[PDB]
């Protein structure tokens, strides 16, 4: 490009996908074979994917990094003139703690462009064969998680979510599906609602589990799933 | 490839993405340019991705075309030894509408292959900039639809979901945007909440309007937008 805008100034942030290195979208490719700098967290955004960036490009792995030095690096390559960018699982939007960077970036004159992806609740519908919503059955989905040690807001407690009896798709929780369950029949679910577990949707190693409420903890257990695993429950995923 | 599996009888449902012809998939592509036969739904899949079709390739529009009719054109098609696709616009699990095409389908023995894509959504979260899930606020996506004529089941009003105060977004009710409102106040939130419209997210004339519940109706009306719209509402969206 001819002339200089003040593009080096920027944080592309973007969805690579479930997994599967081709699930990234065409534009994220793109983007991640011209970056200099690769920002992204290991064994979630697969190495076949990272392994696409340029040969020299500068390839960081942010999990043991704290927040101001991580966005204090991402500042120094930008203002090097070096174009950097972040990978995140599935699509940013759904708990991919990107705020916290865009605040502090911005207040640095730094432009964001975030280029959506696949998530994993619908890479796991597909997976499974399921629309999420069918025509007199249900027409919402809710996207939330189970919780553990760390408390969700008092309006979103999964029972009082579960009155709706839509679809209900739940991430981060693989290891609370005791909660889970309790919280299911609490709302007054029958237990033998349908519940599918897509664990490590897209990746060479994917399980696909069909089960109900009443036999989640021990189709998790038996399965061996304890993590990265995203969980449809409802009518619609009836077989 | 070598030897014959009856390939040939597979359906792929291939989600194009929110409209931008890059923000299909990689294997969306992939499959698109090698197809045979490509069914998808004028003006709402982009004309530019379609046209990455290759040479010869039969293209057929379905909005005038009934169940039972597409379904066999489908079969004489695969019958014939040929690769078909159907691409459908962001992912085919929210409203596609391909359950009743895989259940005949799958009664004359074709393999579906679902390939997950970029819903609108996600497509208007990136366009604004906001992440849906912010710790401490909300950890709960709703999606859903306003009713206009089409009544949605008994537990799924907007009313009752939008007591979780949690993040909504709607598809499918741009011009019902005074329903929208009525239920929002109705469920006790501010008329002040934020609500941010994203007009067809990703196209060359995407529009980004920013508003609130109050004048959601007027913003709605005043910057012209009466389809292809995603309405995302919630104190996630406060710029
Ligand atoms: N490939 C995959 N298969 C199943 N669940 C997955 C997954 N990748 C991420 N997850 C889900 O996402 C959680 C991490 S939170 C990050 C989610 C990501 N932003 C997305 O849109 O998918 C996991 O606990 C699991 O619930
Ligand atoms: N590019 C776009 N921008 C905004 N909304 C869009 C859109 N494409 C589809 N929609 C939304 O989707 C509705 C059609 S229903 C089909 C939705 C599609 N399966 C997806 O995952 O996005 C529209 O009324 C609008 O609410």
């Amino acid at each position: 490009g001819l002339v200089p805008r003040g593009s080096h100034m920027k944080l592309y942030i973007i969805g690579a996908g479930p997994g599967d290195p081709d699930l990234i979208t065409v534009k994220g490719l793109k983007l991640l074979q011209q970056a200099d700098v690769v920002l992204y967290a290991d064994s979630l955004v697969s190495q076949d994917l990272i392994a696409k960036s340029k040969p020299g490009a500068e390839v960081l792995k942010t999990a043991g990094m704290h927040l101001e030095e991580m966005v204090g690096t991402m500042l120094d390559r930008m203002r090097e003139g070096k174009m950097v960018v972040r990978v995140h699982t599935g699509d940013p939007a759904m708990y991919g703690a990107i705020m916290e960077q865009m605040v502090l970036l911005k207040r640095e004159g730094v432009d964001i462009e975030i280029v959506p992806g696949v998530t994993s609740v619908f890479a796991a519908a597909a997976a499974a064969e399921a629309e999420l919503t069918i025509p007199d059955l249900t027409q919402t989905v809710i996207l939330t998680r189970a919780e553990g040690r760390t408390p969700v807001p008092e309006f979103e407690k999964l029972t009082d979510l579960a009155k709706h009896k839509c679809t209900i798709a739940l991430f981060l929780s693989s290891t609370l599906t005791k909660k889970v369950m309790k919280e299911f029949i609490n709302a007054g679910w029958s237990e033998d609602t349908p519940v599918v577990v897509v664990y490590k949707a897209t990746w060479p190693d994917e399980k696909i589990v069909r089960t109900t409420v009443k036999d989640l903890d021990d189709a998790m257990r038996t399965n061996g799933i304890r993590k990265q695993a995203m969980i449809l429950a409802g009518w619609a995923l009836d077989p």
